[PDB]
């Protein structure tokens, strides 16, 4: 993928825009927050949160707080 990032992609049900790094062998997504203006080249996410704690350097998100 290459789509751009915004605050408007992923914002609707208290989303945030999640670049999740899944490469070969990712059980646990690395969703960075998407920077207004970077593209997500991987898995872009639109998950709410889940915890903004323990994974700051690329969000650990259980890939269960996402519409798709």
């Amino acid at each position: 993928s290459a789509t751009t990032i915004g605050p408007n992609t992923c914002s609707i049900d208290d989303y945030k825009p999640y670049c999740c790094q899944s490469m070969s062998g990712s059980a646990s997504l690395g969703c960075v927050v998407g920077v207004i203006g970077s593209q997500c080249g991987a898995s872009v996410k639109c998950c709410k949160d889940d915890v903004t704690n323990t994974g700051n350097s690329g969000l650990i998100i259980n890939a269960a707080n996402c519409v798709a």
